[PDB]
């Protein structure tokens, strides 16, 4: 597209504020003290934006002329950009050290770094700060999404004895809830790192093009109804659609919006009586998944379940929690976020309902309403070479610590007792902990190391 | 970009759920009952995505094998999709009416509608409910942004006497707080509808290529300093940079972050003493912008000012509010949102400072941190022709009776008192409120009406 304008405008200017005789600026990324993040997504932005030849006689021309109308002034580093076109044929001379994608590393720890390879390109490092920082996203989607799984995991386990079907308990509805198209895709791929069910198709295009999966396919879905494929039959024909949709999909599992008009009549009257037969006559492989989109995730699940307990044969597992007949289940697809999720399963089990009769779906809570601040994703410079000798750097606002930056050449190590540790001031060169863990993944325009979305899983997974 | 996969998965199933003999699926967009939104963005989505020839022998085949391993079955409409290609040369056939881009309409009114073009593609209307709904974004950024302008407008006028400098008092710093690249593009462009300052160049591209400006500066910015261009000088050389930066950009406004280390020493001794002479010796056409970025956003602006008032020559004015010298101002970018913003100017007023000294900068809150939930952006079906007569549709839960739905064909009119009103039940037809303010903007694959970002701005203009 144009890296020359994939940066925060005021940077086009930074190349003239660095102390003079500076040959190296080394920057690092992190999630400043959710206490362990899933580092996923850097490998996308790299291939799709940095790798390869990225500077051209034409882009240097587009940039200025633009960063000219913009600034009402010629400040753009047109000189130092051709250096890059003339010498490395438009390949950025920067090294990028990161952690294996999917890695679940605690907070305040180094995840990736950026330093320039050529002393004439000292200005480049931070130029790419921006584009590279938008990882706070794939990461937060993944992290926050993975935290809901633990919640799901421990409630299923305690209420059922196992994790059967865990990976299909949170369904991403995000697509219409996101801002871009390019984004719905990136975020859908940050759920699949954890679950397999997704309606955002764009999510997979990404996976198999930037990460690759050897498996059958990264995500899936089933046929369901929406509000129009039901209200289009008429006010007084909810039952006609209900029925026309579960003979069509007699076939496989099928989800049907049951809250067009009162979702207790649809449950009791229509499913528990009229149509009670086009259902018990279904298979455990093709359940009739029921879908409320009402008011109050908790209050509703509990009641709908109460309606269904009364209209169908309820059983009870070796744990004491009630279960529905294998051909009937429920999904909360509206009003579900990490905070409310916990509320539901906890209420479900005080009532004694296997966390299994119910799966969920989250919209924008899952794909939008995520911020860089949620995890303090930050990108700062920790080391610079001025006149040949290096000096550790950082910031320390008085009106606020925690903003305090790490100093010098950082290293990410594995403590003899389990976790990690980021070593500062180049102290990692004394093999006390042995073997930095961040790998080079980018060096002078080429992607020196990628991971398949299969490893990404493995890495970011619950034990 | 294939649009056969720019829809929710389950929607692919949808063509088998409508009441048989359905020929018309007419749907509308709205912001169910921030209380008068700015309608912006449709013209992009509806042009970079739905426009021209969008279906093909291949796109039909690609979306085929995918909606196959995705669904573990073929229920994709390879039949119906080949109509649109073999019949209209891959031109999505649908008619979409909208309101003048930039239009500021109260809530609960129809903003746009979509109804298939031909009896065959009745299913199409909704298919695109997705693509067409990720517009809530361009709208809310524009809406949120616009409000903040009123808050700035009201305190400027009250404290300075005029609206001099409004268009430049809220600077977009979002670029790195947004999900993807395409997001900051779409988003920044939505801030400009309201203001003019942006660090996000990506946004401009979108404007010229999709709306066009006759203006020279659709977006504008000045050279600033970030945390590395200052710390690289060294813990004890914060000041050589301050002065290396106020000399490099001696004849243009320039902003210099001052919270690297204690942002009061910077203001007090460093700017007020050590480098004070490079300051009073600057034109008003290019002042020094001091930029805090840490601490309580209000307590800080107030002390920073109290600190500068003590170092520099402060005047008073016709309204009785104090102003500092022409060559010195403040930019407050950080912890700034619509809520916080107001806490700053009212607090600045009781202390008597004048919104002219200060200008703000928002990043995440400005571009990210917006939800489809504010404004309750919802796209629903209200009319459908089944078996020749067509019925007025709508949903009406009983858990959220706010989630009702309009019935029949809608129309937007202007009331004799001066506001708007959506007439439903095809009722706007008893012509008697004037004409539908909704123009046709898409009929059969071609864009029948675009607007220049100049009209847009002007519609969303204030008061
Ligand atoms: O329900 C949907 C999609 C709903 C949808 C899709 C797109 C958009 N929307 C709506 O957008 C909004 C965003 O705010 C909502 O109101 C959201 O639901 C709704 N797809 C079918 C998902 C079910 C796939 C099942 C396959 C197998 N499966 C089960 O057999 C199961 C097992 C145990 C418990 C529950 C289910 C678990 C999941
Ligand atoms: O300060 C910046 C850019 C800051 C920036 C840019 C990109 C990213 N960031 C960082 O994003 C993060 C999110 O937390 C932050 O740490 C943030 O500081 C900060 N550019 C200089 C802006 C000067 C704009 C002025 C031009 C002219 N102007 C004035 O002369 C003026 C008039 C009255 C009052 C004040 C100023 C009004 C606006």
């Amino acid at each position: 597209f144009n890296i020359l304008l994939a940066t925060d405008s005021y940077k086009v200017t930074h190349y003239k504020q660095y102390p003079p005789n500076t040959s190296k600026v080394y920057s690092y990324f992190e999630c400043r003290e959710y206490e362990e993040t899933v580092f996923y997504g850097l490998q996308y932005i790299l291939n799709k934006y940095l790798k390869g030849k990225v500077v051209t006689k034409e882009k240097i021309q587009e940039a200025k002329e633009v960063y000219r109308e913009h600034f009402q002034d010629d400040v753009f580093n047109e000189r130092g950009w051709n250096y890059i076109l003339e010498k490395y044929d438009g390949h950025l001379p920067i090294e990028v050290k990161a952690v294996p994608e999917g890695s679940v590393i605690p907070r305040g720890n180094v995840l990736f770094t950026v330093e320039n390879t050529d002393p004439e390109c000292y200005w480049l490092t931070n130029w790419i700060e921006t584009i590279l920082v938008q990882s706070w996203y794939p990461i937060t989607v993944a992290t926050n999404s993975r935290e809901q799984k633990k919640i799901l995991a421990k409630y299923l386990l305690e209420t059922s004895g196992n994790l059967d079907g865990l990976e299909y308990k949170l369904h991403d509805f995000g697509y219409r809830g996101v801002s871009s198209q390019e984004t719905a895709g990136i975020g859908a791929s940050a759920h699949l790192v954890n679950f397999k069910g997704t309606d955002t198709v764009a999510g997979i295009a990404l996976i198999k093009k930037y990460y690759g999966t050897k498996d059958p396919v990264p995500g899936y879905s089933v046929p369901a109804a929406e509000h129009s494929t039901i209200t289009a039959w008429g006010k007084d024909h909810e039952k006609d659609a209900f029925e026309h949709i579960v003979t069509q999909f007699s076939s496989v599992p099928v989800s049907v919006v049951s809250d067009s008009y009162d979702i207790y009549n649809a449950c009791e009257k229509i499913w528990g009586e009229d149509l009670r037969h086009l259902i018990v006559s279904r298979s455990t492989e093709a359940p009739l998944i029921i879908r409320p989109d009402s008011g109050n995730p908790l209050d509703t699940v509990l009641k709908v379940l109460d309606i269904l307990g009364k209209k169908f044969p309820v059983s009870e597992n070796s744990k004491g929690y009630k279960l529905l007949p294998p051909y009937l289940r429920v999904i909360q697809g509206d009003g579900v976020d990490i905070n409310t999720l916990q509320e539901i399963v906890e209420g479900m089990k005080q009532k004694k309902w296997s966390i299994e009769n119910v799966s969920f779906g989250s919209g924008g809570a899952l794909l939008q309403k995520l911020t860089r601040d949620l995890l303090n994703c930050s990108f700062k410079c920790s080391y610079v070479v001025t006149n040949g000798l290096g000096v550790n750097v950082f910031k320390d606002p008085v009106a606020d610590p925690n903003k305090r930056s790490k100093k010098g050449r950082l290293s990410l190590h594995r403590t003899p007792a389990g976790t990690f540790v980021t070593l500062e001031e180049g102290k990692g060169d004394l093999e006390e902990y042995g073997h930095d863990l961040l790998h080079t993944v980018f060096k002078n325009g080429k992607v020196t190391k990628s991971y398949s979305f299969d490893e990404v899983r493995k890495n970011a997974q619950l034990n």
